[PDB]
């Protein structure tokens, strides 16, 4: 809408103040002016109708409950605008501004969130498996990069070039959390996932099987679920990128770590550059490889460490 810029304040799913941009004309919308073609946060009202309306409030002010889920969708998209900007002079997801808009309050105990091919949308999940998931700023990055990987490596999403799909957007939404740099890990959707449970998490990049998924490529799920597994396959390439990242020996196989803003930059580059829609994984290692040979040198300890993190996972 044309309006004017402003600045609101609310609460998020677990509770915490933050500022939202927001946008003056008669009521205050969720629409955020500051980055690219704007961010915009519409309310689904509990159906299945996309995008809904786009989230209007009278006052500025968004510290009820039914705003807690539009605060933190709002506000999240943001946070991974800048760093894809910042950190990979990528401007939103399609390299050209395009608006980045979501819909929250999606369905009635809806225990999932997605990238529909033109928007985000979130659930408020059944209180039991999830509260609402735009909670988590993992969650909200892993939706936007399913737009990233849809406009550079366009990766299918079935079998093994589904995993990677997944495997990027679990990658790049814990970069995005640790550059937000709160309670950051290497786990998936702690902050939302079973409010009853402690200390769990929908998946694990640095210990796949704790969640049943595989660490290893001789482990893999090569049955029809999950469109053949790409949510379980999945942790064959985040532990790949965890070791990367953070070292460990796995499978007898030691890999020197090379930090995260390492990891994002190969990733980044193998995703944009030399990735296809039916990549495997065999075919992403060699992109990892070529990617750290471009940007540190064919001798380097980067490259080193991502054959090292492949022989580990078992993908020659
Ligand atoms: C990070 C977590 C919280 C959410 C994430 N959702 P996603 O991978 O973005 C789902 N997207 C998807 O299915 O896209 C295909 C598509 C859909 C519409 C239009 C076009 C294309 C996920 O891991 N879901 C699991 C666990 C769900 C909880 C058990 C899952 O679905 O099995
Ligand atoms: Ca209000
Ligand atoms: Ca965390
Ligand atoms: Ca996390
Ligand atoms: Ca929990
Ligand atoms: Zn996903």
């Amino acid at each position: 809408i044309t309006g004017t810029s402003t600045v609101g304040v609310g609460r998020g799913v677990l509770g915490d103040q933050k500022n939202i941009n927001t946008t003056y004309s008669t009521y205050y919308y969720l629409q955020d002016n500051t980055r690219g073609n704007g961010i915009f946060t519409y309310d689904a009202k509990y159906r299945t109708t996309l995008p809904g309306s786009l989230w209007a409030d009278a006052d500025n002010q968004f510290f009820a409950s039914y705003d807690a889920p539009a605060v933190d969708a709002h506000y999240y998209a943001g946070v991974t605008y800048d760093y894809y900007k910042n950190v990979h002079n990528r401007l939103s997801y399609d390299g050209n501004n395009a608006a980045i808009r979501s819909s929250v309050h999606y369905s009635q105990g809806y225990n999932n969130a997605f990238w529909n091919g033109s928007q985000m949308v979130y659930g408020d999940g059944d209180g039991q498996t999830f509260i609402p998931l735009s909670g988590g700023i993992d969650v909200v990055a892993h939706e936007l990069t399913h737009a990233v990987t849809d406009y550079t490596a366009g990766l299918i999403y079935q079998n093994e070039s589904g995993a990677i799909n997944e495997a990027i957007s679990d990658i790049f939404g814990t970069l995005v959390e640790f550059y937000a740099n709160k309670n950051p890990d290497w786990e998936i959707g702690e902050d939302v996932y079973t409010p009853g449970i402690s200390g769990d998490s929908l998946r694990s990049m640095s210990d796949p099987a704790k969640y049943g998924d595989p660490d290893h490529y001789s482990k893999r799920y090569t049955g029809t679920q999950d469109n053949g597994g790409v949510h379980i396959n999945s942790g064959i390439i985040n532990k790949a990128a965890y070791l990367i990242s953070q070292g460990g020996t796995h499978y007898g196989v030691s890999v020197v770590g090379i930090g995260r803003d390492k990891l994002g930059k190969i990733f980044y580059r193998a995703l944009t550059q030399y990735l296809t829609p039916t990549s495997n994984f065999s075919q992403l290692r060699a992109a990892a490889v070529q990617s750290a040979t471009d940007l540190y040198g064919s001798t380097s300890q980067e490259v080193a460490s991502v054959k090292q993190a492949f022989d580990a996972v078992g993908v020659k």
